[PDB]
């Protein structure tokens, strides 16, 4: 169908972008880049994040299909030199989609302003000491001081949570998890130090308790937020699709990209 | 309906068994430790694990409650002044019932034994160097050498897990967590680390590469366990059921159990 | 001799300075701020800091003593109600001094500027991603990738060193204590993760790899640095040296800050 | 002068052996293994660490070399290929003695029995629950409830201090590390958590609270000990010294180990 190709931007993305498209010129198969249902990212899996937030309010429409140029991408699972088997495969069709959870913020103000993490969504302080009540379906669980918190989905979990101690979570859960960032914690100040991890429809709220500003970083997409009243985390109802033509499951891909390949 | 109470055997413990009994017996209330179809433990939660091992073999036609005599306990959720209002409420009935996934363990040798968990399973061991090939849906995904392996429910994960650095997990999500016990990591020796969370149906298989020996425990009675051929784990179909009286949510019980109560 | 008191300026702070300023009007004791021999902080662990970094041109010449008004500073090891006690003791003299290794680091540009801290020395990143190649007396040791690097002295081991898992050292050991702040960790970037202790005359060195700007962090004291060309960690040869009228032995400190009090 | 030559037993290391000793033949050596002045080592780091328990009385007289016939050998610093230069360099002599410190463990019972460890100390229970309560120059510092602790050297740091998350420490700090393995810590049992780094004269006492017997390891020798009293830890007097022949400094030693080689 419609489809659309974006590049890391160096040389050797930019003509393997090209050849594809000539590849693609050899079918039924039209470049749109408004409102395409494949969407195909040759780069690492910064440029596959930048695709999902390029497309974010379409995700039910699109497919996402990652080729990595550099080493192996999470989310770029397959070589450039198989981008011709990928052209042929992809212009029949028949393949088989496969969706990844996602997550919500939510951030109020004294107005509401709301994200879509792929990845994970992050806050600190702007400055000051980062110091919030954090909120389990409305019953207050703790105060946490230190650097910051971290909320991941489940292939986020692989990422920045995987370097913060949190636990490696297989896709197919609908969750997300909770990890902080160098915690306070002596007689009088204390937090559960472990990384939690909530089903779908809890919500998990923070609260400011004195400084207001705060650092939101979005997939690595990092806002100053002032004046903020509410930070709430919650799995989304929305979620990618990933077109996938061959077997290449989530532990397999765990194993490549940290024990060996 | 049938019911029993099961003691921490301590005197005060045994005084409230008495007083809960002679409660039953003003009511339409028969004792049976048997064929139970409520389950009472008076003690901590290791009274609680006893519990759920006597009667494993019908989990679906009981529901356990705890009551802690000491602090609180994680399954054990109800203070001993609460006896008699408890008495009260489980004669009438119309209480609604709570089920948590268990954990199943099976040991192959050169025959089968399964194991049931509500806590964890770990294996260990019988004195040399434990070594394993870690296997996930038949994929081979490291070679851990180290002290030893945790695998833990959801409800699980705020006991033995928790001190291993896994996650805290609600137990609505049907999973099982795999965490390390001091892995050796340099050049020549490397693990994920990090621990790991399976879905329903996942399975996880330990293979020996050198000693055949290991000590394996399941919700600390440790048995050991020669000439193993396979580990093999993997959350179980039979679930455990909780009779609740009253909203007591497991962020609220982790909150009063870790951070100030 | 001469002294000074610095307070944290609230009422509770000022009033306990005034009564003890009038208290030493009672025995040959001159204030004195420019050139004092005794310091006195009254306040917090931040207020001690603000009172070394004061005078710290005059290690030499000073003798510090914290009283802390809130709940133990880890440098102000005085009650409030004590204070009339101290007045005296101090006033007579014939004291002894403790003395605490000290934490020196190097600024080189494209210039040099030098820094003193109590507690730690910590760099990151001006906003894009921190990446500085690790080399230990001239050896190169690692490329490190990752949210920053903390340095600390003995005393500082309590502090933001034990929020990142580093180990807590006694103050006799002339020696610093580099820690790690979410590192990337897989098969194309991997750093030792493990703290280091390093002794004296030992030198770690940071050198930029592409950005040159970095945010370094003396004492909570936070700097941005731009054309950055290295930034140098060596134990000082300066110490602070504290007035103690008791014993108050560390790990006694650190088990009231920590355990129990 | 006098040597002798320990081997891992296998081929490989056998041959070697035969040839070194044949080279020595060759110089004024005598092959002495009662009162060696020299001892090498062919085989792994548990080789090594077998020469220095074989040798133990004797420290101050002796003189250790490693080779590594598999891969590198913290202790082992030297490739077979090498040996040939070895035995000449070392039948000349005029080499420099590089010392490290040593571990001096304590077990009394209700007699005193006494060890020397050159990686670490450890101790875990016979079975039942480890409870120990940890005396700090003779102040009450925690009750630690767990798996067990390990009391590391200097040059063990790099070994199962590694694996429990303790800090890398040079050799040339003459200081003990305690490290937890995995510790109870809820709102009725909490320890440190930190490891902690002791100088030179501190003394770390455990003393049983309920069960008695414990299973101590030195250097991975592990003994039972019943109706134990007390276990003392203490940075010994005695040191083992090493033969040095070039520049092979610690921390290059630990980035061939760890991070690439
Ligand atoms: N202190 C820290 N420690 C560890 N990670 C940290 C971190 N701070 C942020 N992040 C993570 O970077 C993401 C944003 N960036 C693109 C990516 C993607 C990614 N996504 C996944 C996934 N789902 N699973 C497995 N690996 C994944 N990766 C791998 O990360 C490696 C690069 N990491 C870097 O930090 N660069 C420096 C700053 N970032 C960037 O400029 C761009 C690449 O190898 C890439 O392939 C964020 O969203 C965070 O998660
Ligand atoms: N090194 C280690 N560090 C941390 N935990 C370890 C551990 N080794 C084993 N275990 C855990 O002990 C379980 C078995 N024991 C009864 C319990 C239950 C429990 N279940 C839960 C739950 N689901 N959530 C939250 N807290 C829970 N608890 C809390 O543990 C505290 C006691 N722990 C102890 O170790 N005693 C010493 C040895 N054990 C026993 O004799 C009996 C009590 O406070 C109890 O209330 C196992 O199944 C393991 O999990
Ligand atoms: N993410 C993080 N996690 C943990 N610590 C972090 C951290 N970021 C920074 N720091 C440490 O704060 C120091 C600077 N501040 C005064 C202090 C002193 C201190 N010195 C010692 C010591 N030597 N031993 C034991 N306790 C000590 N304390 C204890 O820290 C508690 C407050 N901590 C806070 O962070 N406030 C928010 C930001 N900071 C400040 O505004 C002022 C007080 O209880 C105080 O008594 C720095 O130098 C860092 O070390
Ligand atoms: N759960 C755990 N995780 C991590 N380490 C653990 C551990 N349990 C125990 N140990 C450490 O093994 C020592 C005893 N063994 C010889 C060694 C030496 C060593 N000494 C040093 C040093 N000073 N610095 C750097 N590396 C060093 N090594 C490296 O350890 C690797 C093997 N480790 C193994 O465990 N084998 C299984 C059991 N042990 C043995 O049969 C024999 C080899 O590569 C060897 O070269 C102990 O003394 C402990 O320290």
């Amino acid at each position: 169908m419609k489809y659309m190709i974006t590049s890391k931007g160096d040389e050797k993305s930019d003509l393997l972008r090209l050849n594809m498209i000539a590849g693609f010129g050899e079918y039924d198969m039209e470049y749109d880049d408004v409102e395409p249902e494949i969407v195909i990212s040759i780069g690492g899996d910064g440029t596959f994040l930048s695709a999902f937030h390029q497309y974010e309010e379409r995700l039910d429409e699109i497919a996402f299909i990652g080729i990595h140029t550099g080493h192996l991408g999470f989310y770029a699972d397959w070589r450039p030199a198989e981008a011709d088997k990928l052209v042929k495969l992809l212009a029949k069709g028949e393949y088989q989609k496969v969706s990844y959870p996602l997550l919500k913020t939510t951030v109020k103000y004294g107005k509401e302003a709301t994200y879509l993490a792929l990845n994970e969504s992050t806050v600190k302080s702007s400055g000051g000491p980062f110091v919030v009540d954090v909120v389990i379906n409305d019953i207050h669980f703790e105060r946490f001081r230190g650097d910051g918190l971290c909320m991941s989905t489940p292939s986020g979990t692989t990422a920045y949570n995987k370097s913060l101690g949190g636990a490696l979570m297989h896709p197919s859960i609908e969750a997300m998890q909770l990890t902080e960032m160098a915690s306070i914690n002596n007689r009088v100040y204390r937090t559960i130090g472990s990384p939690l991890v909530f089903p779908k429809h809890h919500v998990v709220s923070l609260q400011p308790v004195n400084d207001k500003d705060f650092q939101i970083s979005v997939d690595h997409l990092s806002i100053l937020h002032r004046d903020v009243q509410e930070i709430r985390y919650e799995v989304s109802a929305k979620k990618i699709h990933f077109a996938r033509f061959r077997s290449f499951p989530f532990w397999r891909r765990v194993h490549d990209s940290f024990i060996e390949d």
